[PDB]
């Protein structure tokens, strides 16, 4: 399928904090409600909380500033799910970089 | 509770109707809470056997099952509040095929 382009987001940010970084939606969701949830190393896996996505618009923030010579990348994989349940897509990977 | 493990669920093969509801997974906290669980059965293959309702947390079986094939599973329930935030640790759940 379409392959996401990778963030790009540079170390030592400033914020201010939740610092909005794209939104990654369905265009199914105006016609059918759906919940959107993020996993991975960086979300649910350590290290956990770093970055989030809200559950109605699919608006994805860093929580924290970023350090690449600790870790330069980060896998997660977005979902979409129905007001029962039921994942209405396949889960998509979203990459992000830090850099400097 | 604050690492209190839940017992696991069995569930006999050769089940319906279906969606067939099993149990009801849930933070006492629910402040609006959305509930979502991951792994083997879930989100990752076998895909949507089980599934979790966003707001009340009950967890259903889509389809029959065969202990044969899959003995058993072993997800984790998720809790975020409105805008994303996780509230709660992670809960295993194991689901035995009996
Ligand atoms: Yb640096
Ligand atoms: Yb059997």
């Amino acid at each position: 399928d379409w392959v996401i382009p990778p963030i790009n987001l540079p170390e030592n940010s400033r914020g201010p904090f939740p610092q909005e970084l794209v939104r990654i939606r369905s265009g199914r969701d105006k016609n059918l409600s759906l919940r959107y949830s993020v996993t991975g190393p960086g979300a649910d896996q350590p290290p956990t909380g770093i970055f989030i996505i809200n559950p109605i618009s699919g608006q994805l923030s860093v929580t924290k500033p970023l350090d690449r010579e600790l870790i330069a990348r980060f896998h997660l994989r977005a979902h979409a799910v129905d007001i029962n349940g039921n994942q209405v897509e396949n889960p998509i990977d979203i990459v992000i970089n830090v850099i400097d």
